[PDB]
RNA sequence: GGAUAUGAGGAGAGAUUUCAUCCAUUGCACUCCGGAUGAAACACCGAAGAAGUAAAUCUUUCAGGUAAAAAGGACUCAUAUUGGACGAACCUCUGGAGAGCUUAUCUAAGAGAUAACACCGAAGGAGCAAAGCUAAUUUUAGCCUAAACUCUCAGGUAAAAGGACGGAG
């Protein structure tokens, strides 16, 4: 849990469609900076999680201070921070 | 060999894609990757029954099926029972699938012979399962072991021939 681009969030709820997912989570991180990806899958050993890359670690930040156990879908947001971004900021 | 019983062996082809609920999961990733049932969308198979035919494993795929398992399974063998040894071999007819009409050379070269790689499974051919019979304690050792399974020596991948199987006198 060290600062970082990437955050990871997860105990959201396991029965969204990847896709209508993808879109409630950068409907409601954008507000905080510029989204770069929003992760997500649903194979066993990644379900009910996701992460959301910002372009500034003052994005990623702003928007975990703030949007914490935050009522998302019956269920309380619980983020924290990554291990390390492998994109276009990682490698580059 | 038939017909029921039961034990045993028995192939093909989606470990597809959407979707409804149950069972698990608090999990730190940057190829898309957990089970259990159901209900649908194309794709595929030939071995319950079924339907075309004289019948069939040929042939259609309505029903049925599509990792192993599990169930299913034309056929195959073994005990028990019933009986026919005038649907029992033999002989004639004929329906009968699969997979290279690949390249080299012999003489003239899409044919055939021979070698080569690539296959197929239905003449023929080798190998087994329970049972069976021996035998040194659950252990068990042995030999005996059907088949379209298994394999592919011979055999076959355009026609012709062949052809397990089926029916017609
Ligand atoms: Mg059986
Ligand atoms: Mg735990
Ligand atoms: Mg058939
Ligand atoms: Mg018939
Ligand atoms: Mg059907
Ligand atoms: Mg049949
Ligand atoms: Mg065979
Ligand atoms: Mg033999
Ligand atoms: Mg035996
Ligand atoms: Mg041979
Ligand atoms: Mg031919
Ligand atoms: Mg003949
Ligand atoms: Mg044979």
């Amino acid at each position: 849990t060290r600062p970082n681009h990437t955050i990871y969030i997860n105990n959201l709820n396991e029965k969204i469609k990847k896709d209508e997912l993808k879109k409630s989570l950068h409907a409601i991180f954008s507000r905080f900076g510029q989204i770069l990806d929003i992760l997500v899958s649903r194979s066993l050993k990644m379900r009910g999680q996701a992460f959301v890359i910002f372009k500034e670690v003052s994005s990623a930040t702003n928007a975990l201070r703030s949007m914490q156990g935050f009522p998302f879908y019956d269920k309380p947001m619980r983020i924290q921070y990554a291990k390390t971004d492998s994109d276009i900021i990682a490698k580059m």
